[PDB]
C-alpha cells in the first residue's frame, strides 16, 4: 500500500470534484464495511481512493487497452461504463505502482461485480453503490441492509442496477447477472 | 401438419376455459403476426396450439426428462417455469409424432428465448406474451409494437419479464438476459 493523503493527491487530478467527494465517501463506507466484515482496512481504503481513477480516461485509448492487453474481451460489447475498472487496476498499476493484488482486483471487478467475489471485492463493490452521496432510489433500504447482510445488499443493488439498464434498454453484462443469480442462490 | 380442429382436440382434455382461452388466444395472434411477417401461418397455428402441451405434466418426470434424455441440465437451476417448453418438445415429437422441426423449437424456446431465434420462434414466443387474454402492465404497447416491430417487442417483453424476476429475487435464465442483448444489439 502506500499513504492515504498521497493516495487522495494523486487520484484528485483525475476526477471532476463531484467524483472525488464519491470517493471519499466510498473509501469512508469501504472501510466502515471493512471493520464491520472483518475485511484489511488500509486494502479497502486503498482499493476504495483508486476505483475510479479511470473513471475519465480516453475511451478509445482505454478500449485499445483492453484489446491489446486485457483479458475479458467480451466487455467491449456491453458499454462504455465497463471501461474503466478494468483499464484503471492496469493504469493505477503502471502509472502509481500499487502492486496489491487484492486491491487492484477489487477495483477491477467493482462496476460489473462477478460471481464468487472475495470480501475485499464485495466490500468496493457495495461501498461504491451505498456511500452516502448517492441518490439512487431505495438507497436508504440497502444501507441499512448492508449494516447486517453483506450478500443481500448486493443482490438488492444489483436488481437496482439491472432494472435501471433494462428500462433504458442499454445491455447488461452477462457476468453481472451470473453474479446476481451465484449470490442469490447461495441463498 | 396436423390441421386445427384435430390438434385441439388432442390438448382440449387438458384445458380449463382459461387455458383453452389462451390457447386460442396464442393461436389467433401467432396466424396474425405469421401473416404480418410473411412466416408460414399453419406451423405458426400448429406451434401455437401445442406450445404449453406439457405445462400440466409432472414436474419431477419432467426434470428426469431433463437429466436422462435433453441437452441443457443447467434450466433445472433456474425455476420449475422453464421445464414445459423442452419437454413439450420432446413429448409433441414422441406421443403426438409431429416431427417439424421449425414447429418444435418454437415449442422448445417459447418461454426462454435464445439469440438468433427464427422467424417462427420469435412468433410464437412473442404471441404467448401478447395474446389478448394477457393483462400483464404495458402489455398494451408491447401489442401496438408488435404490429411494426417484432424484435423490439419481444425485448420489450424480455424487459418487463426480467424486471419482474428482479423484482421479486428469482433466479434469471443466462440465455433469456443473451437473447435481450443479442436483439438489443442487432436494435
Ligand atoms: N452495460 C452494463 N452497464 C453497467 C453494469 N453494471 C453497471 N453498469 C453501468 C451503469 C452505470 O451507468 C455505470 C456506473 O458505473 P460504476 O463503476 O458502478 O459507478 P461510478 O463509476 O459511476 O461511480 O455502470 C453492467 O453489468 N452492464
Ligand atoms: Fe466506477
Ligand atoms: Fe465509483
Ligand atoms: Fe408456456
Ligand atoms: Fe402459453
Amino acid at each position: 500500500g502506500m499513504n492515504r493523503g498521497k493516495a487522495l493527491q494523486l487520484v484528485k487530478p483525475h476526477l471532476t470534484e463531484h467524483r472525488y467527494q464519491h470517493t471519499i465517501g466510498v473509501m469512508e463506507t469501504a472501510i466502515d464495511l471493512a471493520k464491520l466484515y472483518g475485511a484489511d482496512q488500509q486494502k479497502a481504503e486503498l482499493a476504495a481512493i483508486f476505483h475510479d481513477y479511470a473513471k475519465f480516461r480516453d475511451k478509445n485509448e482505454m478500449r485499445t487497452l483492453i484489446r491489446e492487453k486485457l483479458s475479458q474481451q467480451d466487455i467491449l460489447f456491453y458499454g462504455d461504463e465497463l471501461l474503466h475498472a478494468p483499464c484503471g487496476a492496469y493504469y493505477v498499476r503502471e502509472e502509481v505502482g500499487i502492486e496489491d493484488e487484492d486491491v487492484l482486483q477489487a477495483i477491477r471487478f467493482h462496476t460489473t461485480g462477478r460471481p464468487n467475489m472475495s470480501l475485499l471485492e464485495k466490500i468496493i463493490f457495495l461501498a461504491d453503490y451505498i456511500e452516502p452521496n448517492r441518490q439512487f432510489p431505495g438507497v436508504e433500504k440497502v444501507r441499512t441492509q448492508a449494516k447486517t447482510d453483506l450478500n443481500g445488499a448486493i443482490i438488492s443493488s444489483l436488481v437496482n442496477t439491472i432494472t435501471f439498464l433494462l428500462k433504458k434498454n442499454q445491455p447488461i453484462y452477462p457476468d453481472t447477472l451470473a453474479t446476481y443469480n451465484q449470490l442469490l442462490l447461495e441463498q
